[PDB]
């Protein structure tokens, strides 16, 4: 059944959704930001568990 | 004009996607995490995070 096809359906459905969030009232920059952030969240769960988050402020904010 | 029906579509589509990301290998806890954090991301960009700003944890939390 191929996970590549599964991923393709994910892409499609995610994109169908992006269109919905977009038509809500997002401008293209918002759509770009949303879609890419959305994509990383998906990739996080789908494959890459990118936990290497750079913390600039550590413990104390100032 | 009704954004309730629009949101109804967003929710449904979001969940259509979630069910696809989920069936890929995500466990039950994974689905729960993904769905709630995805919801949050959408609300963020929609700016529709309800007409209040509920303190939940640091600021909000879902």
């Amino acid at each position: 059944m191929e996970m590549g096809q599964l991923k393709n359906k994910i892409e499609n459905k995610k994109k169908e959704l992006i269109q919905l969030v977009a038509r809500h009232g997002l401008d293209h920059d918002k759509v770009l930001l949303f879609s890419r952030d959305l994509d990383k969240l998906i990739n996080k769960f789908m494959n890459v568990k990118d936990k290497v988050h750079k913390l600039e402020h550590h413990h104390h904010h100032h």
